[PDB]
DNA sequence: GGTTCTAGAACC
DNA sequence: GGTTCTAGAACC
């Protein structure tokens, strides 16, 4: 496509339905839900990134105009302005 | 102590022998290791705060002067600039 | 003060 | 461009 690499990348994650339980859109297909960040780290970061590491992940995130959804750090929800 | 709160935090995480295996000096007593950042916030995180967030341990971390000491992002290695 | 989201900056 | 350490900012 024409959107930037990273985004490229997870356009492709979140639609190949192997990452399904790591990594999806939300029921109403309003965002992005990855139940629990260990579990997609250890699975499916390595498929797009030589360096599985969630703080580059949700940097980039944050980059690229996403913003997380507001007792552990294992659950994560992003939704986009744009 | 007359040290800021989380500085007391760590000291105690650090030199109390029950921590040992997640996280602990440095055999040079050089600086702080955390061998496996997820055990370390599983085991060691709640005994001291009420939510176990590693993002939120390293900002303080570096808040206090403490600098991460340069594939997964597993092991986590901080020493101090005093 | 305590916590955590987002951005700066500098290296690759 | 890719990555990751460190700091700003704003809420608690």
């Amino acid at each position: 496509m024409a959107r930037p690499a990273f985004v490229n990348k997870l356009w492709s994650m979140v639609n190949d339905k192997s990452n399904e339980k790591f990594i999806h859109w939300s029921t109403s297909g309003e965002s992005i839900v990855v139940p629990n960040r260990e579990r997609f780290v250890q699975e499916v970061l390595p498929k797009y990134f030589k360096h599985s590491n969630f703080a580059s992940f949700v940097r980039q995130l944050n980059m690229y105009g996403w913003h997380k959804v507001q007792n552990n750090d294992s659950r994560w929800e992003f939704e986009n302005e744009r």
